[PDB]
């Protein structure tokens, strides 16, 4: 019936927005790309040049469909909010309508309304810092770029949405329970998101019939993940998941991406609100073995 | 070849009916446990055709019923029955429906099988506050809709393949206060969500089986209504206060019964999943 | 004039005598309710001073016990007592032992008292799993463990003053996974920190008592050590994993207990409270 | 033995921070107070006349000693973060060493080290908008001044503060569950101050023997209640509270204080990292009558 998804955050093959990207293409989902402008050139080149065409193999017998890959930055609410520096920065220079609401306007304008939405984002300078040695400002970077995105998204996405929508975003456990090494505010902003997804829940259902929920994901080694490490701690979270879970299967992105799937589709209709593990259970746990 | 077992099924007005419409819209081959005190009754009703509106599916397809089987999640085996139920005038001409004894039979009949569901309980005090609940009343809650879980998962895991998936229904009162839900059910459900957990770990390290529970919103079940125009209170509540206004379908849980039983949710395990139009989410009634 | 029942107590090894010495610091009259099985034990360590030490609060004060009476939370009354049990040579020696009976011989004897404290569990499957327990052994954790707290609020509120409070222990194996931890324990503490809830609620509404359950860390205590070298575990991975190094101490969870016993705490019912050195709020051991 | 306590966030004798001050009084700590500058002057003109003697009474054997009362801006993490503007406002520019590193030199100059640390404040720019329509600046600034500065009063602090000390905050369960109403990223800044207080636990508590917690308080109508309401949102919530918790008596500032002072106390050794609740056991309901 036409699904449309816009996927925030994907810049190369190894993340979670990608396996989500390849769920979702399976069900015929169409897939628009939002990619932040520092690295969207060289994922434009990649993309052309085929060297994400073996990623984009889905079973031998389908292979994915992009609709769209459109330069989009989530530190920007329109584009009144984008400084003078950043307008003419090498990266951005060349680059039209990517702040949150011109990607909004402009998907709209091509495709008319859209009904899937993936926040699947999140940044903070000081994230090799912990908490305390974090500063006024890159605790609040933390919380602008992975918290504040989602509300904005929402507030942007929704005329451009139908009823019965549904939107999901990533989080971690960090928020809830505490993981040495996850610095710079992170863990603050995934239990903000946690708690907002709550209260975004409420004003899009009643408001929009519009449902919200978030993943929170077990360890994949990611470019995002690998940046974390200081002087790996992605390293020692997979390896300790993969020893310790109920379940020892390797955590896959298209894991993930078939329970974003279920809660984008209509399957999932009364759930909003919600923090869903797909971690291969491993919250569950208190003491190890 | 998807065989799940469900064991609860009265009539079509409870969670696992919904939960089997659902899963037979993905072709899953359906087995009923019926508890014996109302087999005969289902089985007259269905033979009547009482059934047939309520399983349609669409245009395509109606519900396919591999099997239906008396099942009393009492009794883990036959050695467990007391004279009393033996000499009942429901249970004296049926036979081999103990929690053993049914996955023998439906292994017999039909192999192995990779979906269980758990969509029961029972508590002979549900009526009085757990403070004027006795002492055989809230251990007969623990045993009848917490108990009967770990029982199943016990008997039935021979007769699963690996990477099987079960599920059973739970209640947010487990959690929060809900004054009403009495006889011990609140506590019941507490130790459900728990156990759920700690045989997430067994089942998963040990078969590479997944267990997980539903936290269903109110329906207007044949339970429910036995529990003191609650549940018209709890639905007039959810659809007034819920973030999402739809009226909750038992086929909203069964949607989510057959994601969570199939391998698409093959990383979730040990989850207490909420399907109840978001109330579990608010605080103060707006 | 405060007076503490304290429901659970087999020798100074455990969180019942900590919860005892701390109220005693602030002279709170104490009577200990003690299994009937080790019940003549402990009174004949008492008797020979093997206490004595352990009794000793500060260079001014020693503990003050009011009373020591044997207690079995197997049985809500008189009625409810087998013969198996009557004919024990340990039981056929004592008398007044139920639930009902002590709170009728405490308050004969001393009026109404204030303070509440259970700090007692049994399960007799404790060391097999969850999945292993039957279910004779899974509701006599249940029985022994959380249907014994509530009964234990019915017959003592008769027995207790307006604004009077309760307290019990529990353990985070109720909330997350641990493995040996068996028996239905985990179940038991589940549905205790639930009934915690509902009892506050009931309890706040009808009586204004307070009711709380502090979650404790691992100590080595005489049914610690029963668990199945368990316990040399949890308090080595405590003593390194926890935020606070320090050696978790039974006085550690009694100054808790006093203050959740005492009106400083007016405006908490209904909680769980984590007295662990802070191990539950870790995720991944550094 | 001298305990001595800051009480970061006190303007009146209406709020938690007042009941705090009085509960601790009774047990002989002495009091610190931090008080913002723009309520500065007029709070130091009440005292002086004694318009706050009533409410310093403790029992009428006892009245309240306050050790010292010092201008403090928790916006500002030292010296060097205050810009020209605030420096010359009206209202700041007679004050000095009101920044979270200055008041900490200040109180250990003049009273070497102490061992009790409230935070008791919070500020959100835009309270009376609901998280959808939140601008980015008002987030942050929820963020900033509710959630980062208890970090940042941590940060500085624990020089100052003995082996064994103790950190209290105060929270509000709308982090944990939807309450319309609680705008402008307050349930954002509460649910990040819920996580930190964990994340700081594990390194306070590792790396100086230092414990954490937060208090999750029920209704109080606060000058700072009051200012929540649009076009009361503090009324509702007193009502609803005393119709519907557990415990139907009147919730109390000093109700709040009692448990501050125990678990600023030794009595509360092994309590860190978590969330108490003193809400007449309002939390714990879900269904109304
Ligand atoms: N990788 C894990 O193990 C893991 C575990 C739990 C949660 N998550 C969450 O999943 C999400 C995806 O991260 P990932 O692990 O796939 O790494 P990733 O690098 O694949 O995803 C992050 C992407 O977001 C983009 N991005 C960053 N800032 C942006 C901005 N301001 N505007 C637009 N785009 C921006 C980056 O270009 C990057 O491609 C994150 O929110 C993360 O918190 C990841
Ligand atoms: N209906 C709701 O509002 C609601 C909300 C949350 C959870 N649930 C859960 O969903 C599950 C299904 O109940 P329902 O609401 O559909 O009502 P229901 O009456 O349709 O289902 C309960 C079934 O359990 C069967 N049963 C009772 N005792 C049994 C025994 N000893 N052995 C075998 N079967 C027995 C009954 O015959 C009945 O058919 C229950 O576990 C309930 O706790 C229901
Ligand atoms: N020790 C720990 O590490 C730890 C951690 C968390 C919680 N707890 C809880 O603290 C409580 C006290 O146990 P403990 O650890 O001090 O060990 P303990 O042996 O000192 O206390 C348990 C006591 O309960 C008594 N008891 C057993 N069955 C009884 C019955 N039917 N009636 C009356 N009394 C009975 C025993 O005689 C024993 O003295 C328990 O509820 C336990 O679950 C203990
Ligand atoms: N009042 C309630 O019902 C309630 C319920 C839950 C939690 N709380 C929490 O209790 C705390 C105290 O608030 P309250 O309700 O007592 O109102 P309050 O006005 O008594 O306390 C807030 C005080 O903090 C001060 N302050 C604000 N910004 C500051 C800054 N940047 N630097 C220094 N001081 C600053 C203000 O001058 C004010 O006096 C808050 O954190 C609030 O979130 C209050
Ligand atoms: N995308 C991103 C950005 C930053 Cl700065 C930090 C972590 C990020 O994602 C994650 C990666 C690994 C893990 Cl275990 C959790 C994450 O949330
Ligand atoms: N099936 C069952 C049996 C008993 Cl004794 C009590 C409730 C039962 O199911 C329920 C019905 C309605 C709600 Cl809101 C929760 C339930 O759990
Ligand atoms: N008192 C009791 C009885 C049984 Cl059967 C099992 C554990 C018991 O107490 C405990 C001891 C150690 C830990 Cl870590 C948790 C407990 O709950
Ligand atoms: N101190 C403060 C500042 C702002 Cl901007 C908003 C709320 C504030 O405190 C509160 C008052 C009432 C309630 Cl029920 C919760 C609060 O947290």
């Amino acid at each position: 019936n036409e699904d449309i998804c816009f996927i925030a955050g994907i810049g190369d093959t190894n993340g979670y927005g990608w396996g989500i990207a390849k769920e979702l293409s399976k069900r015929n989902v169409k897939i628009i790309f939002g990619i932040w402008p520092p690295v969207y050139n060289i994922f434009m080149k990649n993309y052309k040049n085929g060297k994400f065409d073996n990623d984009m193999i889905i079973d031998k017998d389908k292979k994915m469909n992009i609709l769209d890959m459109l330069p989009f930055d989530a530190s920007f609410d329109t584009a009144n909010d984008i400084d003078e520096e950043t307008k003419n920065n090498k990266r951005y220079n060349m680059l039209q309508n990517y702040t949150i609401e011109d990607v909004a306007n402009l998907i709209h304008q091509k495709y008319g309304k859209i009904n899937m939405l993936v926040h699947s984002l999140a940044n903070a300078k000081e994230v090799q810092k912990d908490l305390l040695n974090t500063s006024r400002k890159g605790y609040l970077d933390a919380l602008s770029k992975s918290s504040y995105s989602l509300i904005s998204l929402c507030k942007y996405f929704v005329n451009i949405m139908k009823p019965q929508s549904s939107i999901i975003s990533l989080t971690y456990h960090a928020s809830q329970k505490v993981v040495p090494g996850y610095g710079g505010g992170m863990s603050s902003a995934k239990a903000a998101l946690e708690s907002d997804t709550r209260v975004l829940a409420y004003h899009l259902g009643r408001n929009y019939n519009i449902r919200i929920n978030t993943i929170s994901a077990g360890p994949l080694k990611s470019r995002a993940a690998t940046a974390i490490n200081k002087l790996t701690f992605i390293d020692y979270a997979i390896e300790y998941s993969e020893k310790y879970a109920p379940l020892r299967q390797k955590l896959l992105s298209t894991d993930i991406g078939s329970v974003a799937s279920f809660l984008l589709s209509r399957e999932s209709r009364a759930i909003t609100g919600q923090t869903i593990y797909v971690d291969n259970g491993l919250n569950i746990m208190f003491l190890p073995d």
